[PDB]
């Protein structure tokens, strides 16, 4: 029926390592995996996506544009999702303030691809018209 696999033998061990804060004196835990889950159903997102390395990927983008104008538990929601998410994508981080910066990073690649052709406003072009 229901299956539960968020984080496997190893991702377990390394999640308890990575910790939430840069600076911070606590690691990782299931508190933070399930509090998560519990926030993302409100959401409309099923927290099956949390074990999923599609579904953080998407996850993370709607909180992209989201922490802008977020609050405190928008904000913990991005910083969880990242750790988990690299764990999914066969990443290795130490924090989250790391990992945030590898889908940061990662991300700014496909902005200079879908937006490299479309760049060169200037001299008047050529097209048909009827007018
Ligand atoms: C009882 C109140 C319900 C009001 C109506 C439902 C609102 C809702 O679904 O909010 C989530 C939000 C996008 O929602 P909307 O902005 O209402 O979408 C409008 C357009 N349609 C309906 C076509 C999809 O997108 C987000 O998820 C952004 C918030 C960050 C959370 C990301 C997951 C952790």
């Amino acid at each position: 029926g229901a299956r539960a696999s968020v984080l496997s033998g190893g991702e377990l061990d390394k999640w308890e390592k990575i910790r939430l804060r840069p600076g911070g004196k606590k690691q990782y835990k299931l508190k933070h995996i399930v509090w998560a889950s519990r926030e993302l159903e409100r959401f409309a997102v099923n927290p099956g996506l949390l074990e999923t390395s599609e579904g953080c990927r998407q996850i993370l983008g709607q909180l992209q544009p989201s922490l802008q104008t977020g609050s405190e538990e928008l904000r913990s929601l991005y910083n969880t999702i990242a750790v988990l998410y690299c764990v999914h994508q066969r990443i290795d981080v130490k924090d989250t303030k790391e990992a945030l910066d590898k889908i940061e990073e990662e991300q700014n690649k496909s902005k200079k691809k879908a937006q490299q052709a479309a760049a060169d406003t200037g001299n008047n072009s050529q097209v048909s018209q009827n007018y």
